[PDB]
């Protein structure tokens, strides 16, 4: 049974959907938490607050090695306190911005671990909304970590969340979203790895949201021929044709693409990362 006081309150690690995440340090184990810090006051009917306005949350207990997982909870008079996984090695997009863009073994590997995560992810009926390398943290062994900040939703129109530059079409002409929404993130991933910056780009989100729906992004001529391949079999304008939708007959052809052709997929968990560099 814990309290404010059993830890040390550090930086701030991130923020968003009502809630602070602080990096903290339980004093007798010494052990790193990331908290999430609630303040009662903003538990109202006018605000949809995550995981607490929920009747059914089967997010807080997500339990995967590639996911952020919650270890405890307590409460104090003004707050609530949710203590959470610390990816001690940060977003995957500081990796981005320090190398400039991965080469194709680590393109490979960590496309290869989101895939993975997901094919989980959508196998439990719950859909993410907002991909995209702020929210895939790396832990201190360099596997990925994904973590929600309030879109992920049970599958039982839909909320206007995500990210401009990697918001799918049906989203914003349909406002529907599936699994497949996240297929669409994650082809814009791949890009972003392969290309160094997201395939959508424009002067304000107005104008990237009129590319999305157009299709309107190109390939720069040295991007990896496979991985050119496959971000064009995500990004499709009709959700019921990307690869790995269920219409396409589900993960197995998209673990199957030839730009995962060494990929072994039952241990990725347990391979040593390859070096970014
Ligand atoms: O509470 C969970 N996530 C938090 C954010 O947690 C963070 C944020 C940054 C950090 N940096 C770091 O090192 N550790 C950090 C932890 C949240 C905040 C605000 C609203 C909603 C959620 C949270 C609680 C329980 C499980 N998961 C993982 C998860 C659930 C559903 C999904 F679809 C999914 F893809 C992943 C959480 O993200």
């Amino acid at each position: 049974k814990k309290r404010p006081e059993d830890f040390k309150f550090g930086k701030i690690l991130g923020e968003g959907s009502f809630s602070t995440v602080v990096l903290a340090r339980e004093l007798a184990t010494s052990r790193e938490y990331a908290i999430k810090i609630l303040e009662k006051r903003h538990i109202i009917k006018e605000n949809k607050v995550p995981y607490v306005t929920r009747e059914r949350d089967v997010m807080s207990r997500l339990d995967h090695p590639f996911f952020v997982k919650l270890y405890f909870t307590f409460q104090d008079d003004e707050k609530l306190y949710f203590g959470l996984s610390y990816a001690k090695n940060g977003e995957l997009l500081k990796y981005i911005r320090k190398i400039g863009s991965f080469d194709e073994t680590c393109t490979r590997f960590y496309t290869a671990e989101i895939v993975s995560a997901l094919e989980y992810l959508h196998g439990k009926g719950i859909i993410h909304r907002d991909l995209k390398p702020e929210n895939i943290l790396l832990n201190e062994d360099m596997h990925i970590q994904i973590t929600d900040f309030g879109t992920a939703k049970v599958l039982s129109a839909n909320s206007f969340v995500g990210t401009a530059q990697y918001v799918s079409p049906e989203l914003l002409t349909e406002k529907s979203a599936c699994k497949s929404s996240d297929l669409w993130a994650l082809g814009c991933i791949i890009y972003q790895l392969v290309a160094g910056l997201p395939p959508f780009r424009a002067g304000n989100e107005y104008l990237i949201f009129q590319k999305i729906i157009k299709l309107e992004y190109d390939f720069p001529a040295a991007f990896f021929p496979k991985a050119r391949d496959l971000v064009e079999k995500l990004l499709v304008l009709d959700a019921t044709k990307r690869l790995g939708c269920e219409e396409m007959e589900g993960y197995g052809p998209l673990k199957a693409h030839p730009f995962f052709e060494s990929v072994t997929w039952e241990n990725l968990h347990q391979q040593t990362p390859p070096k970014l560099t």
